[PDB]
């Protein structure tokens, strides 16, 4: 899971949204779980 669920159909002829998203995005450096679980 990157961050996007559900199979959605799209046809970026521009990748136009990607342009704005690239700037809209924000870092600082991560966030992720160091240890991965199996049970649940």
């Amino acid at each position: 899971g990157g961050m996007n669920f559900g199979a959605f159909s799209i046809n970026p002829a521009m990748m136009a949204a990607a342009q704005a998203a690239l700037q809209s995005s924000w870092g600082m450096m991560g966030m992720l779980a160091s240890q991965q679980n199996q049970s649940g």
